[PDB]
RNA sequence: CUGCAUGGCUGUCGUCAGCUCGUGUUGUGAAAUGUUGGGUUAAGUCCCGCAACGAGCGCAACCCUUAUCCUUUGUUGCCAG
């Protein structure tokens, strides 16, 4: 058990084969996701996900995407949250050691 | 005396636009990317666009000279009010 929202599609022809084991068929000429053998995936996202937060632990979001790029900064304001929703460019995590840097250089301006 | 032994100095290209690094990326690695591409120039310039983002030196401005004006000042020079 799982609720889904209303499908549609889009680009009828456009699929990965990578996702060949999850993929249930094809219904309004999209292929579609399975929605049961996804389930024990989610209910484990749920719940990892959780145990990271109650350790403190920082949860950063992203949507570079600009379908996604204010839905990643929009769909909370009485919460505090983390986000990157422009062009990653040389780098944000393994380049931590000069992002380190780039927000004092912010901070000075 | 030895620069075919050396710190350097000067000559060459040439005031040419280039040499190199931090971190990310590519490559088995030696190495490359960044520094390319597309507009435009004296110019790795100035922009646009990107697997790059920034940075040191050279480029360039600041700096020196001057056109026309403004402003201060002086002798044994100038002399209007």
């Amino acid at each position: 058990m799982l609720k889904a929202g209303v499908h549609f599609g889009h680009q009828t022809r456009y699929w990965n084969p990578k996702m060949k084991p999850f993929i249930f068929g094809a219904r309004n000429k999209v292929h579609i996701i399975n929605l049961e053998k996804t389930v024990p995936m989610f209910n484990e996202a749920l719940a990892e996900l959780n145990k990271i937060a109650s350790r403190k632990g920082k949860i950063l979001f992203v949507g570079t995407k600009r379908a996604a790029s204010e839905a990643v900064k929009d769909a909370a304001l009485s919460c505090d949250q983390f986000f990157v929703n422009h062009r990653w460019l040389g780098g944000m995590l393994t380049n931590w050691k000069t992002v380190r840097q780039s927000i004092k250089r912010l901070k000075d301006l």
